[PDB]
């Protein structure tokens, strides 16, 4: 009798519900869901939380009481376009409310009971304020069936922390159907900048009427600016703008200068197929993926004219080259460096970096990290010294590789393929200064699903022995549900962690997480 499941995903601060628990009951021997009470004392900025309801979901097919759902469909969506806000009406009958509660919280449901499985849900709503650092408890008292308590089985953990999100972006907004690849840094100002594909038509990849989107955040990621466009190309040449796609974008700030730069690969022709099976061997536009960047001088607000460096760095014998998509960085001594990925003669994807020692001017390239790799991010851990963190297509661990030259030669790290679990899939990494946070520690800081197979339990780790060791303990996992997994992580302030992904609330979810809580 009563199998409960809370959850643990982001809840977005804009939505008018949030999945918060789960119940299921077959009703042999019960008739009426009579109450439900729950805890939130231990919650902090109570004050934040607008609304707490229970709803009705439905019964289930007879046949698939052996499948033990806990709900017989998605009551809220992150796809249906200018629709992921509010639960969906015909999936769910509201039977209880509380308004701005304290600490306990009774739903008066009275509810008569389905001869058989019976479904409902409870759903957290927060006020539009609501502060990025609220933090919700949610302790569920008991459940009374008949005038009386009924046994609950709860597998989930008891102490969860449901932690606020913005749904910078959602399925529909300005009316692109998805948006897929995303990036995010912190400006010289303090600026957040979050980048990513907008994808108009369909959530497919590469080729297709795709746009790089840019969000700019001017508060710690607590409000965001209308949308603007870095890179686009419309009906370049005469073809149609389904034929001219941009993205899988990456953003690098130049610490000297402010200067933001965005790279992203344009692809131009190739029908309404996949680019990484369309291009090809050459050089220019008929033949194969190019590498445009654009730049930003005025802290993100306005962007360059698009720059083809195709030329600078690409081999013709390659099929596809491009960067590794989420952030860049500038070096300790002012070198630019972005992750890049090819496919070979061979049609092998090679994980490597390129970097310029001009402000952009020009770009390099060596030598390729490890084979058969490709989404990848690199980080500097001393002066002179890149860690190329990569997603590897052989098993399912994060591959790591070291340059002490730029990408001349390579050494393998000790954590490479057996550290970091990965079900090959972007993943991010950044790496933090002593004097650059309150920890006043050097640290790696990844982000990533953390299992071997599905895109889900989205989970920021941390390392403080230089990638050797992701003790538990400095763990948090934002996100147990199905997403398509890609995240970005930025230092928000010195004490801040911003983290920017594609979670199962919404396509660009972004959550703030004080330093602190994560490490202790």
């Amino acid at each position: 009798t009563v199998f409960v499941h809370q959850t643990q995903i982001p809840i977005l601060i804009e939505r008018q519900d949030n999945v918060l628990f789960y119940f299921r009951l077959d009703a042999k021997e019960s008739r009426m869901m009579d109450e439900i009470v729950l805890d939130f004392g231990k919650s902090v900025n109570l004050s934040d939380v607008q609304a707490v309801k229970l709803y009705y979901g439905g019964t289930e097919a007879l046949q698939d009481k052996g499948k033990k759902r806990f709900a017989p469909v998605d009551y809220i969506s992150s796809h249906r376009p200018g629709n992921t806000l509010a639960a969906i009406p015909s999936y769910s009958i509201k039977c209880a409310e509380a308004l701005q509660p304290s600490a306990k919280v009774v739903l008066k449901s009275h509810y008569k009971l389905f001869p058989g499985i019976n479904f409902f849900w409870i759903s957290l709503q927060m006020k539009p304020e609501t502060s990025l650092f609220t933090k919700i408890s949610s302790e569920l008292q008991s459940v009374k069936i008949d005038g009386k308590e009924a046994i609950c089985e709860e597998r989930s953990p008891k102490d969860i922390i449901h932690r606020m999100a913005v749904g910078v972006r959602h399925a529909g907004d300005d009316g692109s159907a998805s948006f897929r690849i995303p990036g995010l840094v912190t400006s010289n100002k303090g600026t957040l900048l979050g980048v990513y594909d907008v994808r108009y038509n369909s959530s497919v990849d590469l080729q297709e009427y795709v746009d790089v989107g840019l969000s700019r955040s001017t508060d710690g990621g607590k409000t965001w600016e209308k949308m603007r466009l870095p890179l686009s190309f419309g009906e370049y040449d005469g073809l149609p703008a389904a034929q001219n796609g941009v993205g899988d974008p990456s953003i690098l700030v130049d610490t000297q200068t402010n200067t933001i730069w965005v790279v992203a690969a344009w692809t131009h022709g190739m029908g309404n197929q996949r680019a990484w099976w369309s291009s090809h061997p050459g050089m220019d536009l008929y033949q194969t993926a190019q590498l445009v960047m654009a730049k930003s001088t005025d802290d993100g607000k306005t962007w360059s004219k698009p720059i083809n460096i195709t030329e600078q760095v690409k081999d013709p014998s390659w099929y596809f080259l491009l960067q590794g998509p989420g952030r860049g960085i500038t070096m300790s001594d002012g070198t630019l460096v972005f992750p890049t990925q090819f496919i070979d003669s061979t049609r092998v994807p090679n994980a490597g970096i390129m970097y310029s020692k001009d402000r952009g001017k020009t770009w390099k390239m060596h030598n390729m990290a490890r084979t058969n790799t490709t989404e990848a991010q690199v980080v500097e851990t001393e002066p002179g010294v890149l860690m190329l963190n990569m997603r590897d297509n052989r098993g399912g661990s994060r591959a790591v590789a070291i340059t002490k030259d730029l990408g001349k030669t390579w050494t393998e790290h000790p954590s490479s393929r057996k550290a970091l679990q990965e079900p090959v899939c972007m993943a991010s990494l950044i790496h933090v200064e002593a004097e650059d946070n309150v920890l006043d520690k050097d640290i790696l800081l990844f982000s990533n699903p953390n299992t071997t197979r599905g895109r889900n339990h989205i989970t920021i780790k941390a390392s403080l022995d230089d990638g050797l060791t992701w003790l538990p303990e400095h763990q948090l996992m934002l996100d147990e549900g199905e997403g398509w997994g890609y995240s970005c992580l930025t230092m928000i302030d010195r004490e801040t962690i911003g983290i920017l992904y594609e979670s199962s609330a919404a396509h660009m979810t972004f959550q703030a997480v004080k330093l602190k809580d994560l490490i202790r």
